[PDB]
């Protein structure tokens, strides 16, 4: 049993719900919530500007000396870094960026590192202003992700089409 309300169960493992991620972060402080990162940690807009905002710029500043250290991430590639006042952990995943022209097969494997956690909250990868297809990242997801995923999606429109065109 855990704390995750309201969510519609897709699969044996998946589960969505009409959410804003940041606000239900802040009301369930999983142990691992899910950002939509870039390779350079730069948090400005989307899921990632929204998390990094709710921090105070502090995933940011962490962000930064990460990537000083170690550099860019891979796409479909992640890193683990503090999760601030929203999480344990935050598990920071790089999405392909249809939007920068890359290979949307590497949307699976960035889904792959979510089996490395037990539990995350997550927005669906390459989604929003990442440009993918969310339907096809639902499907990557379910077919990829075994661990128990709680997926938020901010759009209700795109929600419900989300659920209702699920197979
Ligand atoms: C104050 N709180 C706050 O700003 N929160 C916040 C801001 C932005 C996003 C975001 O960009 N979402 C994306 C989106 C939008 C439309 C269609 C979409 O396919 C997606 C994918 C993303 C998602 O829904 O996971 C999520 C939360």
């Amino acid at each position: 049993v855990n704390s995750f309300s309201g969510y519609l169960k897709l699969t044996d493992n998946v589960y969505i719900k009409n959410a804003d991620i940041v606000e239900e972060a802040k009301k369930v402080k999983p142990t691992v919530v899910v950002n939509a990162a870039n390779v350079y940690l730069k948090h400005g807009g989307g899921v990632a500007g929204a998390l990094n905002k709710a921090t105070n710029n502090a995933m940011q500043v962490e962000s930064d000396d990460y990537i000083a250290t170690n550099g860019p991430l891979k796409v479909g590639g992640s890193c683990v870094l503090s999760g601030h006042n929203l999480a344990k952990h935050c598990l920071h995943v790089v999405g392909p960026n249809v939007n920068k022209g890359e290979d949307i097969q590497l949307l699976k494997s960035a889904y792959e590192n979510f089996n490395q956690h037990e539990v995350l909250l997550a927005p669906l990868l390459s989604a929003g202003i990442f440009g993918a297809d969310p339907i096809h990242s639902l499907r990557v997801c379910v077919d990829t992700v075994r661990t128990n995923v709680y997926l938020a999606v901010f759009d209700k429109n795109l929600y419900d089409k989300l659920v209702s065109s699920f197979l």
